[PDB]
């Protein structure tokens, strides 16, 4: 994985990997894979 694991804590979509979504209220990579 070349992406932060849940609760990353990063900024934008592009600091995590399409299996997360970077949050803009909550700052965090969420892994899920599906939005």
């Amino acid at each position: 994985s070349e992406c932060r694991y849940l609760f990353g804590g990063c900024k934008t979509t592009a600091d995590c990997c399409k299996h997360l979504g970077c949050r803009t209220d909550l700052y965090y990579c969420a892994w899920d894979g599906t939005f």
